[PDB]
């Protein structure tokens, strides 16, 4: 039977998860949006040519109850409000990353959701989604390298906003390496450091470190190295490396592109797009989500908990920013719930 | 509003694309089916769970007025008069390769369609929806290596089953580049050649020849030069490497599995199967009839007179594998029906 | 012993063996030189700093008694008469591919060479010495892939000199494959076609045929297709791949340049020219070659039975030129001075 | 006229330079051998054919008028005093790494080198010498991706003799980074750093942590990460990558072996000889030595001052390794002597 979701926060992401909802993925229909600025709400609408209410608030919106599931993608300052709303409903919920701001505030979803008989929390860490990224962590898994000694890994990206801050180079972009590698790994973190190379001269925002080396540490002792470059100007590139005991894994080249032989070199394209990068995970996560509301099942996909982590994780990154120290990060055992 | 479509043939691909249309794919359900085999439809309605009646023959689906479009996926000397029957009724058809088993089988189903007021045709030549063959048709396009003067490819396949013919290698195997090199050279067939390099120690059926090596001429002058190998044991392969007056254009490496370092080597897996292979292109294949249906448009896909192009071609193909002798081919001028 | 060497030819690769023998490989020194470019000649003493005398042709440079061995690196078409010449003399010879351009010039060379006490004559095929194509004949000799089926290859270059004609696609370029394919799969050649695809708007040489396209077949039936283009602009590059009933083998992208990722690309530097493609051959053929002669034995490189045999190939392609048909070739046994 | 060397040290690598001099390169002859085993001096006369004295020891060898260069290839520690006594006399002196093994004989030589009239010693750092790193860093300064702003290198190695200690970590392997880094980026060192991931399973050395991760600073503010893995089991492999302000530049496959497609997979070999891999370098390295001593000219390659450099950055990194703590480097600005 067919999902009837409701959308909060209809600008850039919350457009391209109402398209493919409406136009990609099967199973699920948006029956009712709101955003902070109702004509942004109203233009989703037209644009999509929804068959759909729009509230003026997410309160409002929270009370439908034709809504079987509610797609949290306005700010990430704005989730853990609204998250916090949707749990006092039945409502299943896909959050957008960050599950919250705050390390605290990522612990009072948790704790509220824990009352429930049912989890219902997804969050959007869409890489462990990635073809390429979980046969990478399958062939790690067989054993056939030995235990994880170190990972190198590299975030790419060629150029930002004008908004773009310091902060954000943790809290936007390593974030998603933050999920990523206690995933990978099966592990928890013990330490993160965050450090200035020298200064890129093509950064154009005031504050910003770029680029910024960060440095993970695991229970078992795996040194995570991530290189996180938001100014390189040439691709949008994400880089992965496994050092094992008795081999290596990576990631291959990403793009089915041609390869080009033509003025003495030989060259294939690089992505300039995070969005095309990603397309495959992103439709991936979401038929997922919807597969399991469908189902009246618990989400299977990055929960609550996954998004506690990740908030502890960069809470303890921006406070490595400050000092460039490293600092130390402890989290709780997972609760049963979330296993 | 939903396409509903019915299937005729609910055998391997039958299946394959009622699951397609039903738990992957967006804007269609099935409705109906029939199959010589009484039991497998049945299977298919209760396999998939479908709503769907399952009907004595091709004749009787056809009456359904609730249906949009239907799928013809028997085997292929069944297409001929299943499609001609379709053309009786106003319904769009999707057949699978080959449009009919014989030129004339081609020509009776192209002559009877432009008769009717639009097109309502797509053959099943998914080789133009994968991504990484029109990636490469689109460089190509560009005029960045200048015009195509010869192009190399392989159909490498690892074994064959004991009913794979040498009549075959044309018909089930070099059938796709057939299709695909009129496509990706905007031009026309003058003649094929068949040859027959030394016999592999692994053939295992009767009167198959392999490898075979298939050169194509064109009315520009390029010549394509196909290797078809179907008992090479280590992988399933798509090969394609285009040379032009400035540069030279090849596909990369398909898959998108780890590289690994291990034990004296770099490696990379290499697929074993064509399913997996092309799954891709199946889904956006089949996604774009389905939508061209909704919109009551003709399809925009391989079109019955490709079938026809694609018919002559493997004719003369087989024609050629008597003796190995140069066959020509004179296409009839596209009808502007088919422009 | 020191070899004194004089060279006939002071051109592109005149220069360039001069310089292997001043300044790289052991025991030689070049004392004479001659072209019938006095500048050249003096260019290349110059630019070499050179302690040689400048003969005004290659009579008077061979009846020099001071000279060990002379190399014979001038157009093609005037080896035949030099070589000859040299064979009056006692002098060891190095000459270049071809050996002659004709089938009766070669067979005049090893007409006269029979009549010789030793065997002194070794021709410049040093394909046969490159480090990869040796590692993969030596693959391809485990068994690994089991019997050779088919070869495809390219030999690709840049562009042409003016007095690059059609029928040197065969004796300058074409001829390094036909001798390279009878050593690497220890077999005879049988037939050989050329065919000429849609030709190029890059030639600008009266006559010349780009791209070719030659098909040798050997006795054992394996099929060789080799891809000719010598105007291709983006670079130079030898392609080799084998074809086994089991498994395939290609020679990897030859360059130890970086890897650049910049503006949307990620590229790698194609070499421009064999002088750089080739310098370990060349300069182990050429060490060889020195070795003997300093011994005073023969020769144990390419000979010019080889040379022969490669001529009556390339005569039998020179004759299929004319009109694209196929061209039968059965040659004489090894004579036991050539064994 | 031809260079004149003695050689000092007849074990591994004094062979391996004595079949250089002897068999590989042009414009030498070892005339001179002394080691403390005197057998290994006889031996290596007798295995190479040589027509050379053996002497008791260093200081008689260093007083043969005839000696025009000397190779100092004995145990490390045995090299600072050599070279002082070398230092004495006129001669051109080739010392393998290290030029001593603190960084107070290092001291001594570098002053006592700064008296002399014209700088002598060359320190075999044979990195610099290797195609690919040069190609690499002069790709790098023609300024194509702007500034560097990090460096990622690995030196991986399969296994490690019994005799392999934790502080060899820094003096025979990552001492080739240590030279390397400062040469490829034109800049000086600021701090080093080495810590310790999860050990691996492999070591079966007393002591020896596996793998090690070195951090490098530079005046510039460039940041280097080395990993070192010496029991990485599958293969030898040097890495490099550049992370500059508008691209990135690495190491190309290496390798000439040929790309196997057999059973599912498609793989090339792995290097697992750190002789193979560098001997180019090596050669390169001598021959230039060679050409520079045959001018009457300064050797042009790795100096004495680079050697203090080695040692001071050494010394610092088997400080680091003791609590993992970063280590703080100042080298004084080059002496114009060894600019
Ligand atoms: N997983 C991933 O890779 C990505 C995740 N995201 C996440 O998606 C969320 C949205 O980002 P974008 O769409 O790029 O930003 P956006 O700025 O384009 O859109 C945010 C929308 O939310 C609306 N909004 C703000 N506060 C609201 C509130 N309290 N209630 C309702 N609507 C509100 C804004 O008016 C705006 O239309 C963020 O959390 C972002 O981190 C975004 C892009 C990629
Ligand atoms: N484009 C492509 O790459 C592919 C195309 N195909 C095409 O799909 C067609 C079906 O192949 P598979 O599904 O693999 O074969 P299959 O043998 O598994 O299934 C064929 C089904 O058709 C039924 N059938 C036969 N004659 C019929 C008729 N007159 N009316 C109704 N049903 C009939 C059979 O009982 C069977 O269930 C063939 O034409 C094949 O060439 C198949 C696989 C891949
Ligand atoms: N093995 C290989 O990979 C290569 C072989 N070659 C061969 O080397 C030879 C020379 O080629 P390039 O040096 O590239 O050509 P080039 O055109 O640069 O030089 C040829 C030289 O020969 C001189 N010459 C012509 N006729 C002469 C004669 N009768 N006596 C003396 N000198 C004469 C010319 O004046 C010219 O200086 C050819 O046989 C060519 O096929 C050339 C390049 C690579
Ligand atoms: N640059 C590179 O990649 C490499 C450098 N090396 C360096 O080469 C040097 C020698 O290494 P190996 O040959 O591997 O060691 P080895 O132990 O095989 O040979 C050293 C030889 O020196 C002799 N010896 C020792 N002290 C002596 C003294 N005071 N005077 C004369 N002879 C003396 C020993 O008896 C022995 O025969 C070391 O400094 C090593 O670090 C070695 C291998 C590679
Ligand atoms: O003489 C040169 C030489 O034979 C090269 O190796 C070949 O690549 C060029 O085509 C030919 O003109």
């Amino acid at each position: 039977m067919v999902v009837k979701v409701g959308v909060i926060g209809t600008g850039a992401m919350g457009r391209a998860h109402i398209d493919r909802l409406t136009n990609v993925l099967t199973g699920a229909e948006v029956v009712a949006v709101t955003d902070i600025d109702h004509e942004a709400a109203e233009a989703a609408v037209r644009d999509f040519h929804l068959n759909a209410k729009v509230y003026p608030d997410d309160t409002s919106l929270l009370q439908d109850p034709d809504i079987d599931a509610v797609f949290v993608v306005s700010f990430g300052g704005a989730h853990e409000a609204t998250v916090l709303k949707a749990l006092d409903t039945d409502k299943f919920i896909f959050t957008e990353k960050p599950l919250a701001t705050t390390l605290e505030g990522a612990k009072r979803i948790v704790d509220k959701e824990l009352t429930k008989s049912k989890k219902v929390i997804q969050v959007g860490f869409m890489r462990r989604y990635d073809q390429g990224i979980r046969a990478l962590k399958e062939k790690l898994d067989t054993g056939i390298i030995g235990a994880p000694l170190v990972v190198r890994a590299s975030h790419i990206n060629p150029n930002v906003a004008s908004n773009y801050s310091n902060e954000m180079a943790i809290t936007d972009t390593l974030i998603h390496e933050i999920d990523e590698m206690h995933w990978l790994l099966d592990d928890e973190y013990t330490s993160i450091q965050i450090t200035y190379p020298r200064q890129s001269a093509e950064v154009r925002n005031e504050g910003l470190h770029d680029p910024q080396l960060a440095t993970l540490t695991t229970k078992k002792g795996t040194v995570i190295q991530v290189l996180v470059h938001v100014t390189a100007q040439y691709g949008y590139e994400v880089k992965l490396e496994v050092i094992g005991e008795t081999g290596e894994l990576q990631l291959p080249n990403y793009g089915l592109g041609p390869i080009l032989r033509s003025n003495a070199n030989q060259q294939t394209a690089v992505e300039m797009s995070w969005i095309n990068r990603f397309i495959q995970a992103y439709n991936t996560e979401v038929q997922e989500f919807i597969d399991e509301v469908a189902k009246s099942e618990p989400p299977v996909g990055p929960s609550a908990w996954d998004g506690y982590i990740a908030a502890i994780t960069a809470a303890a990154a921006n406070r490595s920013q400050k000092d460039q120290e490293t600092v130390l990060i402890n989290v709780a055992g997972t609760p049963t719930f979330y296993q």
